[PDB]
Formats: C-alpha cells, sequence, structure tokens
C-alpha cells in the first residue's frame, strides 16, 4: 500500500535516536525511542550506499513474517534517510551475549532452551514457505529475559517452488552455508537446517568461530571427504549427533525445524 495508507509508516518526528549501536557501509543502527516511551532499534540507510528499494525490501518481507520468535517490524520512514524501526532486544546478538559474564555463566540446559527457541522461530519460517539464508548466531537477538528471536531478514525469501537460486556472483560465508548453496547457489529450507547445525556449535562454544583452525578451502576439502566439524569442546554427544543430522549430504535427508525444536525441547526438559 502507499505510505499514506500503510500501517507501518510513521512521521520521523516520532523518533528520538539515542545511542548508536553500529555503523557500516550501508548505514547505522541506533537504540532510540518512539513517541517518547517505547524503546526501539532504528536502522538507517546511508544515502547512495545501496538501493533504497533493496533496503526496504527487508521491511516489506517482515510485514509477512510476524511471530513471537522473530524480531518484529515496528515502523518505517520512507523518505531519505530511510529508516526501518524494529523491536528492541536488550541483550543484542547472541554471538556477543554468550561472551559476556552473564552469557558465560549459562548452564547447558539454558543453552539448549535458547537452541529450541531458535528452532521454533525457524519452524515458523519453514511453515510459511520462506527461507532465511543468513542463519548464524550473529543474527539471533537476545531479550532482556533471555529469550531469543530470529533477526536480519535481508537475505530472506519467499519460496514459490522448493528452491531459490541466487546470482552466480553472489557470495556467502562458507563456514555456515550448506554445500549445495556454496556449489550451485541453490537454497532451500534444508540449507537453513545445515546452518542451524553450525549455529548449535556457536551456542555450545560460547560464540567460537566454527571449524577451529581451518581456512575455507580446508573446510571445503574436509566436507567433500565426508568429514564434518570435529566435536567441539564440552559438547554433549546427544547435541553433537543432532548437529550431524543437520549436516547430512542430501538436503532432503536433513530434519525439519519442527523436528529439531521437538528434540531440543526434550533435551532441555531432561537437563
Amino acid at each position: 500500500k502507499p505510505w499514506w495508507e500503510d500501517e507501518w509508516e510513521v512521521p520521523r518526528e516520532t523518533l528520538k535516536l539515542v545511542e548508536r549501536l553500529g555503523a557500516g557501509q550501508f548505514g547505522e543502527v541506533w537504540m532510540g525511542y518512539y513517541n517518547g516511551h517505547t524503546k526501539v532499534a532504528v536502522k538507517s540507510l546511508k544515502q547512495g550506499s545501496m538501493s533504497p528499494d533493496a533496503f526496504l525490501a527487508e521491511a516489506n518481507l517482515m510485514k509477512q513474517l510476524q511471530h513471537q520468535r522473530l524480531v518484529r517490524l515496528y515502523a518505517v520512514v520512507t523518505q531519505e534517510p530511510i529508516y526501518i524501526i524494529t523491536e528492541y532486544m536488550e541483550n543484542g546478538s547472541l554471538v556477543d551475549f554468550l561472551k559476556t559474564p552473564s552469557g558465560i555463566k549459562l548452564t547447558i540446559n539454558k543453552l539448549l532452551d535458547m537452541a529450541a527457541q531458535i528452532a521454533e522461530g525457524m519452524a515458523f519460517i519453514e511453515e510459511r514457505n520462506y527461507i532465511h539464508r543468513d542463519l548464524r548466531a550473529a543474527n539471533i537477538l537476545v531479550s532482556d529475559t533471555l529469550s531469543c528471536k530470529i533477526a536480519d531478514f535481508g537475505l530472506a525469501r519467499l519460496i514459490e517452488d522448493n528452491e531459490y537460486t541466487a546470482r552466480e556472483g553472489a557470495k556467502f560465508p562458507i563456514k555456515w552455508t550448506a554445500p549445495e548453496a556454496i556449489n550451485y547457489g541453490t537454497f532451500t529450507i534444508k540449507s537453513d537446517v545445515w546452518s542451524f547445525g553450525i549455529l548449535l556449535t556457536e551456542i555450545v562454544t560460547h560464540g567460537r568461530i566454527p571449524y577451529p583452525g581451518m581456512t575455507n578451502p580446508e573446510v571445503i576439502q574436509n566436507l567433500e571427504r565426508g568429514y564434518r566439524m570435529v566435536r567441539p569442546d564440552n559438547c554433549p554427544e546427544e547435541l553433537y549427533q543432532l548437529m550431524r543430522l543437520c549436516w547430512k549430504e542430501r538436503p532432503e535427508d536433513r530434519p525439519t525445524f519442527d523436528y529439531l525444536r521437538s528434540v531440543l525441547e526434550d533435551f532441555f526438559t531432561a537437563t
């Protein structure tokens, strides 16, 4: 709908930007307040750094993917500088939170709980026919009550037919990306399942980089031999065998997110 009819458009005067959380080539992320009292995150587009249409495409997708376990779109300001306003998550990205003192003291039970929360968000994305394509701990946000939500929908896509095929030139992080996507540019919800397995390693190692001591060509070489990531230090074997299911060679043999959520809940209610 046009901005004057859109439920998400808000006048820029309703926002006060207070603290800058991040700055990059395409813009900034700030903590701010909407109408004085409601804390929100605001992502601003650096004019000319990228297409405003590409930038807003993420917000349009978020209008269709609303769930408790996904960071919620709050509003948009479509006049330059363009803003996308979202739900504020007090503890920031999971990859950073797990390294703080509070994060370091978490029990394996709480880590399994957070893992199940993320699988629950991804089961919603699965059921709605979308894919995320950038699932990693950096893209999970943590609330003040230690609940987790899926974030960063820039690469997310509605999947009309089972598969999304990227651009031959498009590049993805090798350590988190499924083989079929690295090799063919083909993504399905099963590519996200692979990524989830890698994310589980990030959770259990308190944010360590996957495949320790290995370069990308080494990871590729090992995967092709049938090897998978070495058991992380202090990782429960039940969890490791769940990661292995996510890393099966054939995408169709990998589990669904609903299955992953169900097992992780059992692991938590047990621990």
